[PDB]
């Protein structure tokens, strides 16, 4: 219920950028290769909701 909830939203981004016809494997991968390496480290909008998302939930 914790890191469940948080990652919904994230997709949303990626579904309107991208499309929500790509597969469900890829939607996971582009997922995952955000979320890795900005943690570690109409565009505006999106990058601000990002940036708020990473900072929840542990990552490394």
């Amino acid at each position: 219920p914790s890191n469940v909830e948080t990652y919904e939203q994230i997709l949303q981004w990626v579904t309107e950028v991208l499309g929500n016809d790509i597969p469900h494997d890829l939607i996971i991968g582009t997922a995952d290769i955000f979320i890795r390496q900005l943690k570690e480290n109409g565009i505006n909008i999106d990058s601000l909701k990002f940036n708020e998302l990473v900072k929840l939930m542990k990552n490394i």
